[PDB]
Formats: structure tokens, C-alpha cells, sequence
């Protein structure tokens, strides 16, 4: 019912009981005090409306897709679609203050893949990292994900411009399901841990980024993408051609991606999007054999601008753009 908060977890790593059992960085700050992990949300009159981007250093969703302080966004993708480089991109090329990182996982081998991620990456004395893998009761799994959101609201109060990330929203889901079972059933809990993030008028933003797998999608897939505010699509297709990442912009959406961005980034948007829908229905007509150069001045045109669309997509996993750098660059594709 309560946990450990404060700046003495930067660099910690916290399992379900909410004691610190490994650490990927030690910090000078031993600040630890003690807060309840579930608490009600914001009252609507102490939100802030979503206005100030909060910029991912990722070319396509800095630009197609572009997050607000405050938004939760979910990530949708199947087995081996890059789940873990995007977010291990995500915390190494934003801007935020401190990262909190919840594992709700199967394997011990996850969570020592990301510790070894967090024990060499430049924003590690920034971090937390709570965790629960299978051995762990359906109940322990749960509270891992109260004890990472109540560990990011306390930086919230104190200022902090935090990113959330619960991977994977499917597993919280699985336990959750085995916690009802054990009452006879409760799944009440989901909207109320996802309503939870935000940015507040007196404090800090939380950016939450939940992660759901799928199989196709769940009903788990279609409720969490009726509660968000946007949800980006790893396609597995666009993974098999070796585009990384391998998000479908036509498919992934940011909703309030209008409220974030100026008048001139909207417009630049929404003509690289119907570049994009053409280059896809080039695509289909290259495929069905009814593509011949020299016969469509349009289709030309078109397809002599795949190369460079495909390469602003792409993204070496360590590199990062600034806002600027994307909407050069975003600027010179669409000419």
C-alpha cells in the first residue's frame, strides 16, 4: 500500500515488494521517503491542457507523430518488431528530466537486458527501473506497475518533466485478470492506473508510453486505443524489409498533435502523408505489374521519390535529431 520515493532511486533497480535489490548507477542525492502507491487522479481542474511537445529525437514521430508533455501514447506491436531498441531510443534521444521504467515481463533475461541497457547509457543517473518477471506472483506483477507510476508522480510534484514507460500494458492486463480470479471475479484498475499520468498545474508531466503486444489486435488492443491519446504501430512487415524503425506512420496516430505543433509544421505533415499514401499506392501498382517508366509523368515523379522518403523514415537506433534537424530534413524530402 505504500512505497519508496525521492531521489535516492535514481540509478536503483526496485522489484514488487518496493526494495532496491540491484543498482545501474549511484547518485550523490539520498533523498528516500515514503508515499502510497495507488492515490485518485488529478481533478480535471488541476490538469493542464496538452500543449508543449515532448520531443523523442525520432525523425518520424518528431515529425508525423508528435507527442505532448502530459500524453500517454501507446505502442502497439507483435513479437520481434523492435519493441525494446524504440524505447530504449525513446529514453536515449528525449529530453526528459527523469525516466521511470516499469517491466511487467516473463523472463529474468529481460530485465537483465535492460539493466546492462541502463548501466551503459548516458541518462542512467536519471533513471528508475521497477521490474517483475514470472516468478513473481500475479499480484507482485501488478504492483509493479503502481509502484513505477507512484515513484513518476512523486517527481511530478517536485517538478520534473518525466517519461513513463510500462511494457508491457498485456502482461499488467494477464495479472490482472488472475488477481480477479483470486476475488471470484477489478478491472476497473486499468483506466484508473492509465488516467494517472498528465501534466499538472502546479507540478511536472508525466509522458506515459504503454506498450501493448498483439497477436491482430485484442479487445486489450482496441479498449487501451479507445483511452489514449494517440498509439504508435510496429509493423512487422515494414520489420521484415529492414526498415527501423519499423513504424507505420499511415497506421499511427498522435491526437493532439495539432494542439503541439505550429501552423507550418501541420502543413509540412500533411504533405509528406500524401506523399506517403501515394508511394503505397505505387506499391501496389508496381506489384500488380502495371508499373512502365516513361508512360505516367505522376507515377515518375513518385517513385523517384521513394529512396529519399524511406531514408528520412529510417533511424540508426543511436543516433538522434533535434526538432530542427527533422523539419530540415522532412523540408527537403517533400520537394
Amino acid at each position: 500500500l505504500h512505497t519508496q520515493v525521492g531521489r535516492g532511486l535514481l540509478g536503483a533497480v526496485v522489484n514488487p515488494l518496493g526494495e532496491v535489490t540491484d543498482k545501474f548507477a549511484v547518485t550523490d542525492n539520498s533523498e528516500i521517503l515514503y508515499r502510497p502507491v495507488d492515490n485518485a487522479p488529478p481533478l480535471y481542474s488541476e490538469r493542464a491542457a496538452i500543449e508543449k511537445p515532448f520531443l523523442t529525437g525520432i525523425k518520424v514521430i518528431d515529425s508525423l507523430l508528435t507527442c505532448g508533455e502530459g500524453q500517454r501514447m501507446g505502442i502497439f506491436a507483435s513479437a520481434g518488431c523492435g519493441k525494446t531498441f524504440l524505447m530504449n531510443m525513446l529514453i536515449e534521444h528525449s529530453g526528459a528530466d527523469i525516466y521511470v521504467i516499469g517491466l511487467i515481463g516473463e523472463r529474468g533475461r529481460e530485465v537483465t537486458e535492460t539493466v546492462d541497457y541502463l548501466k551503459n547509457s548516458e541518462k542512467k543517473s536519471r533513471c528508475v527501473l521497477v521490474y517483475a518477471t514470472s516468478d513473481y506472483s500475479s499480484v507482485d506483477r501488478c504492483n509493479a506497475a503502481y509502484i513505477a507510476t507512484a515513484i513518476a508522480e512523486f517527481f511530478r510534484t517536485e517538478g520534473h518533466k518525466v517519461a513513463l514507460f510500462i511494457d508491457s500494458l498485456t502482461r499488467y492486463a494477464r495479472a490482472l485478470r488472475d488477481v480477479a480470479l483470486a476475488a471470484g471475479e477489478v478491472f476497473d484498475s486499468l483506466p484508473r492506473l492509465l488516467e494517472r499520468p498528465g501534466k499538472l498545474k502546479a507540478g511536472g508531466s508525466i509522458t506515459a508510453f504503454y506498450t501493448v503486444l498483439l497477436e491482430f489486435a485484442d479487445p486489450l488492443a482496441e479498449e487501451v486505443r479507445s483511452i489514449l491519446d494517440g498509439h504508435i504501430y510496429l509493423s512487422r512487415n515494414l520489420a521484415q524489409k529492414g526498415q527501423f524503425p519499423a513504424i507505420d506512420s499511415l497506421k499511427s496516430i498522435s491526437r493532439v498533435f495539432t494542439q503541439v505543433v505550429d501552423e507550418k509544421h501541420r502543413i509540412m505533415a500533411a504533405a509528406f502523408r500524401e506523399l506517403l499514401s501515394e508511394i503505397e499506392e505505387l506499391r501496389t501498382i508496381i506489384d500488380f505489374g502495371e508499373y512502365k517508366p516513361g508512360e505516367n509523368a505522376s507515377q515518375d515523379k513518385i517513385y523517384n521519390k521513394i529512396s529519399v522518403v524511406e531514408s528520412f523514415l529510417k533511424q540508426d537506433y543511436r543516433l538522434g535529431f533535434t526538432y530542427e534537424q527533422t523539419m530540415e530534413l522532412i523540408g527537403e524530402t517533400i520537394r
